[PDB]
DNA sequence: GGAATTCGATCGAATTCC
DNA sequence: GGAATTCGATCGAATTCC
């Protein structure tokens, strides 16, 4: 399931995932998609190592993560939730994908809390 | 009937292979 | 180093015991 990454994104703050814990989430940044975008992809499990690795290489995004999350991004890995976000064993922050019942759409791609990720694949 | 387990949709992430 | 395979998780409806 090879494709290609497209989309616009959108601007984000300093607050970037304040909102990652409500309906979709926090949208892929403007920045972090023009430096995926007409890139390839084996799979989502690339995309999304590729996307925390990018957001680890931006100043003002890292900025907003501590040490720990910065180390675990930069080879790939998510940065952890805060500890009232989680579910269970699932600990790191999420990429929700939206798409009909009928590919990688970073207008349709959203980082959530898997608290929150749960409650959307079941209605909320 | 009701408890126990299965399983498919959604995920992160490690392991395995050339 | 990159890509495909395998491992786990969560959830709960559908399905399998007993
Ligand atoms: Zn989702």
């Amino acid at each position: 399931k090879p494709g290609k990454a497209t989309g616009k994104g959108k601007p984000v703050n300093n607050k970037w995932l304040n909102n990652a814990g409500k309906d979709l989430g926090s949208p892929v940044p403007d920045r972090i998609a023009n430096k995926l975008r007409d890139k390839e992809f084996k799979s989502f499990d690339d995309f999304r190592k590729k996307f925390w690795e990018e957001v680890s290489k931006d100043p003002e995004l890292s900025k907003q993560f501590s040490r720990n999350n910065n180390d675990r991004m930069k080879v790939g890995k998510a940065p952890k939730t805060r500890t009232q976000d989680v579910s269970g064993k699932r600990t790191s922050f999420e990429l929700h994908q939206e798409k009909p019942i009928s590919v990688y759409d970073m207008d349709n791609i959203s980082v959530v809390t898997p608290k929150r990720h749960i409650d959307i694949h079941r209605g909320k």
